[PDB]
């Protein structure tokens, strides 16, 4: 029957406190998803190419690759702020020092599929006319038999939004490009550079069609499409930011000075250079503080801005973020840049989109005009030609310094996780299928060993024209849409914070030019602007 | 299916008589409950001001609040006169003494959503065409998380009448404002008054949204959504008026010269000042009846008309409303002055909104052009001096008296409830979550110390127009309404009236002057003039 | 106790710690400490 209701609309966040502090954090999510008919129902492979790389010295804009544009529509669940209103994620940035993550299931419920039809008045006048008799497809891959490919980097997700109706985006996923963008120049001189993409391999391309790989549900106006309870087996993140450096590792040295006055003006000073002791990693016999003998270094020097070039093209290496210096470089630190859409933010008047370069705030980064290296002795006081500042070049160019090729990633690096990013960051990623799988992922904190959950892929069934459909390239069909809802709950589990310590922590507050970010205004702009997360302080050793 | 019906419509008061006179009247109601589209989705803080109060003595003129206008819209049972026709509510007001409040039960059944479609010919021509597959949202908040707010202060409930179809009012509630008004000044100098409305602080702005507070139940067109049987927790109501008051409470004193004739303009005498004995509050020796030993004073003084200024603004001190004196005075006794609509009351004609001052009649209620003050020794045959006539000024101001300031609120203070107001009043209000809980509310005379019934909100789903829904501030939506049947069920208990007496009291009669009153007239123009309600007499003491 | 269960969309004033607020949460050279006060009751409820 149609006129019976199939599902209940639900988005409370029930923080179900359990005992010795766990808590079962509840998240129910529901979005009204308007589903379009795809344009076309026939597969592309759109071959991507500009003439903007083709001239000498814009070789990072490079935006030519092979795409598979399939007309199935990706509905995502996989970003923060679908979950988590701003109420919620304060009470987590404040209270929750890690966050296991447990289940997840989605539900497609209470179709609305209708044909639109035009009359020839003088007006373009068009009539909503119900289909009760059609249906949509859907497909939950079950296996990810696909190939998983997550909106949030693109921000193409759900909007986060309970009241306003969202959009799901269209499928598609990179099929093989052989990239010929040599000679690398400069900008400055002419070169006879060559900017084609080449035929694609044999051994490689890797066509993965719908149909034929995950099951699909037909559905009509009166369904519900219930996704199994998805168990997920994740690492437990850790909120609590870490401070200590190796400035900060371990025992500090003893003083003798010790200062009377009040006021931090006046500084204890501690024994000579050469009369102390202790375990220590030179030659020489003074010991200072800054070589010492820390356990491992945390962070570690990335050689920054640098343009790997792999069989599909030039591409920066990324850089684990952590929190920059006191001077803001933010691009060897990894900083995150995100431009949101009118779904996702971005108070929704005549401006272009909203920006906020962010960092965390975990203190482990480096700064590149910080740096300095030196010789095999040590030698204080140091020869000219003994140490290297950062205002050497490298080969004869000014602008880059040592830092730039230099990589310090040695076994003992000690490193904090990416972190999760508010409301526009991913939640979970697919595990790289790789012999060696990578130590932490840049792109979203929580990772799945097992199979991820299943990305979910709706498609409008054609609805035909009476015109014949053998010996044609292009039918005609009957436009249409839909209004399908869709039920999500993303079940984490987490402990509440325990404050062991004297002075009280930074919490995430609410100040008078803060409410603005928060409140909507006389029209119904809102808005979503960042949460600096990881809240809490912890120790590193 | 959506040709099977799923309620009854259904609407009479069974007084169903228990034992020993407690009786049960179970009240139902059911109106058709026209909801039209909201006519934006996004949630709106309107701040509101006004010129009006900008200008100098215009101060009682004071609209300029802020606003959080929701596109929800709210289903009210809280008022009287949904329940209750008048040949019911005369039944309750000849013969019941308390009124017990046990039992209420919500339901919105049968459905019909249609969608309304513009044609373009010569008239404006439109054809209804009926949603087989669209749904309409309710949510009733059964923990009653959102801001209760009552439609009957305001006039905004459903429709008192059974035939006419009602409509259901836009749910909104009040947020922030930081009011800026002073100086506070006469009307006839002129002055630099600052009239605006400042930012909203941020410790207290309380932004509660619909869906992510309460579930919502999408519902199609053969629903039938039923709210689960509340059960209250009141202090039982007595509509036994109370008419001893301080001259009027104990044992009179005894009296020696006896009257001889008939009527009532000779009077009998008592015996002399000083010669009368007993217990009496002052020092003097006479014993007059004024300055008498009474166990308690009925009603207080109010400091009347009194406009307290808190965050909010400035307002008036609400009054207990009390029987006024035999000079019909009415602002310091807390007189009803309730303008409905043409579903409230109303002859349905061309004039403009009917008013009717009213007032309880319990007597228990202050003259303050009838009242005095004297010093401290009593002395009879007063000093010019020692005594405060309310002709005497407070601060060179004649007309206000020393009743304006003047507040009697002992401990040992005596008082009547609210009366319930018919049909314009309202039956139950949440109890204040405050630390200290108010005696009693002059808004509602039940109240509620448990979590107070579900306020029931209805919103009509967003039905789509095939244009895009990212990126734009405002979508285009098909046109829509609905008519759903609501049904309730407010369960009373109440004990029937003993006369214990021997002179009949006075019962709610129909004179000839009255059935106007009652009965609809050529056109179908019904009213609903109020009834003085509290009608059977009862002792205080 | 009863731990705060957020039903709304923005986020209340909580007690944080600013950059000119640890002066007054941290002892000095010389070992002087402070307990300057806080202005109670944060978070927000509805009184009706």
């Amino acid at each position: 029957g149609v006129g019976v209701s199939t599902g209940s609309f639900n988005n409370q966040t029930e923080f179900h406190y359990l005992g010795d502090g766990l808590v079962q954090i509840t998240a129910h999510a529901s979005r009204l998803v308007h589903l379009n008919m795809p344009e076309h129902e026939s597969y592309r492979r759109i071959n991507v190419l500009n003439s903007e790389a083709g001239v000498a010295g814009q070789m990072v804009q490079d935006d030519a690759h092979s795409q598979m544009v399939t007309p199935w529509s990706l509905v995502d669940a996989n970003a923060w702020g679908v979950w988590f209103n701003p109420g919620d994620w304060q009470l987590i940035t404040n209270n929750m020092t890690e966050l296991n993550l447990v289940s997840f299931e989605q539900e497609i419920f209470n179709v609305v599929l209708k044909t639109i039809t035009e009359s020839a008045t003088t007006p373009p006048t068009k009539i909503y006319n119900n289909d009760l008799t059609a249906s949509l497809m859907v497909a939950l891959d079950t296996n990810n038999t696909l190939p998983y490919t997550p909106a949030a980097p693109r921000s193409e997700t759900l909007g986060f939004y309970p009241w306003l109706p969202t959009k799901p985006t269209h499928y598609r996923y990179y099929m093989t490009c052989t990239r010929n963008l040599t000679p690398p120049t400069h900008t400055g001189q002419a070169g006879t550079i060559t900017n084609t993409i080449s035929a694609p391999t044999h051994s490689d391309v890797m066509f993965y069609t719908i149909e034929n790989a995950v099951p699909i549900h037909l559905l009509r106006t009166g369904d519900e499409f219930s996704t199994g309870t998805y168990y997920f087996d994740t690492k437990p993140l850790k909120m609590t930011h870490s401070w200590q450096t190796n400035r900060s590792l371990g025992l500090p040295p003893k003083l003798a000075t010790e200062p009377t006055t009040e006021g931090q003006q006046h500084t204890g000073t501690l024994k000579a250079a050469t009369d102390r002791e202790g375990i220590h990693q030179t030659i020489n016999n003074s010991y200072t503080e800054a070589t010492a003998l820390r356990p491992a270094q945390v962070g570690y020097n990335t050689p920054y801005m640098n343009f790997e070039y792999s069989d599909g093209g030039p591409f920066l290496t990324p850089i684990v973020p952590v929190y920059d210096t006191q001077y803001n470089a933010d691009e060897p630190n990894g900083a995150y840049r995100i431009t949101m859409g009118y779904q996702h933010g971005q108070i929704t008047t005549a401006t272009e989109l909203g920006r906020y370069t962010l960092n965390p705030i975990s203190k482990g980064g480096r700064a590149p005009n910080q740096e300095f290296n030196q010789s095999s002795p040590l030698q204080m006081e140091n020869t000219l030609n003994g140490t290297l500042l950062p205002t050497d070049p490298i080969g004869g160019k000014t602008d880059i310094h040592f830092t730039n090729t230099l990589n310090t990633y040695g076994p003992l690096t000690a490193l904090n996780n990416t972190p999760p990013i508010y409301p526009n960051g991913q939640i979970w990623d697919k595990e790289l299928d790789a012999d060696l799988k990578p130590r932490l992922h840049v792109t979203a904190p929580f990772v799945c060993k097992n199979n991820p959950p299943g990305q979910l892929f709706v498609k409008i069934a054609p609805n035909l024209t009476d015109d014949f459909n053998a010996d044609s390239p292009q039918q005609p069909r009957i436009i249409t849409y839909s209004n399908f809802w869709w039920k999500g709950t993303l079940t984490f589990t987490a402990r509440m914070r325990s404050s062991n310590m004297w002075n009280p922590i930074h919490q995430h507050t609410t100040t008078n030019d803060n409410i603005v970010n928060y409140m909507p205004s006389n029209i119904g702009g809102m808005r979503l602007y960042p949460e600096i997360p990881q809240l809490i302080p912890r120790k590193l050793y």
